[PDB]
């Protein structure tokens, strides 16, 4: 395992975390050169992208990398400010935190009951550091992954809402060429992606 | 009035906790106000239905902007104890062609750092073995012992002063980076673009716990 990786990652991911998977990775790895880039293109060059899904026709050869479960939260300050929303169809009477880039629209499909509904967009921001912020400071409702916020969730400074009507988990995939189907570098990269967003201290985002 | 919408565009290596934080503290004053804010490195327009405000990094470039300095660092050239004590320590410019070096760059970005005695700096390469559009995966990576990082001293002064990182070459320092809030000369009505440039020094400028985070 050696030469170069180039690496394109939405820029939602958490940099805290993605630093302490390239170390380990690094550590195991000492012949490898990184280059990883944070961006919201989609995908000039990279060996892999990381995305969510769902995945396109372009994505010819993929490996599904793990899945978060997102819920819909407020805090305590902000349901008491503006009322608890009864069904979804009442968030169009409510302040939303929008993760999104610049033609992300303001909807969020909500049940399994399946329906997609509007809110009033107080923030869109492409930076879940800053929704769940924004969330704890009494902003509006966000939807946050239930693992990234289990403190605050569990000392209530985060609220539970519309729990009848669940969101789909999200998926994040590893696309790479078939160009590169034997590279022992995509494959070792990906294999200590998967271990750790799978058993370790980084099941934060 | 302060109010309507705002539309901000920053880099991806700018700090997502501190504009979190700032952005908490402007719409908490002017509860009017909607934000959207990304972070970006492409190349963004600020006139009609682009951005109404640039976060950028010095040089300014560009006539029919308007900028305001928002705060300036002094980057410095560091790597851990432990990356010293196996690679050694270079002793001037030249040998950190034989050493590792944690690139803080994009996709066209070359592996140099500009150095120089004086006010005239020189491009100094090292070994590429990482590159990275992070400040956070940066830091990470040069305490983690992997290679030499240029670094802010405001960001990385607990580690300087503990030693978890050490400065190197001190003789041959580079120019302060400057960063700056921009707007369109060819836009007016910049009540809120205003409001928020001086919000962000204001509140910057009087809280520690916001300056260590670049």
């Amino acid at each position: 395992v050696s030469g170069s990786l180039r690496i394109a990652i939405p820029v939602s991911f958490s940099q805290e975390l993605i630093a302490n998977l390239c170390s380990g990775f690094m550590r195991l790895y000492p012949n490898v050169e990184l280059d990883v880039q944070f961006t919201d293109n989609d995908i000039e060059g990279y060996d892999i992208a990381i995305k969510y899904g769902p995945l396109q026709s372009s994505d010819l050869v993929a490996r599904l990398l793990f899945e978060r479960q997102p819920i819909l939260v407020a805090s305590p300050g902000y349901l008491k400010t503006r009322g608890t929303p009864a069904t979804p169809k009442e968030l169009s009477d409510h302040s939303g935190i929008l993760l999104g880039t610049s033609r992300s629209a303001p909807i969020w499909p909500l049940g399994k009951r399946k329906t997609m509904v509007s809110f009033q967009r107080k923030v869109r921001v492409n930076s879940p550091i800053m929704v769940k912020q924004l969330a704890l400071d009494d902003f509006g409702i966000a939807m946050l992954s239930n693992s990234a916020c289990k403190t605050e969730l569990a000392n209530g400074q985060l609220v539970p809402i519309l729990q009848e009507w669940p969101m789909e988990p999200f998926k994040v995939y590893g696309v790479y060429s078939s160009r590169r189907q034997l590279a022992t570098n995509i494959s070792a990269f990906l294999d200590f992606f998967v271990k750790r967003f799978s058993s370790q201290e980084s099941l934060q985002s």
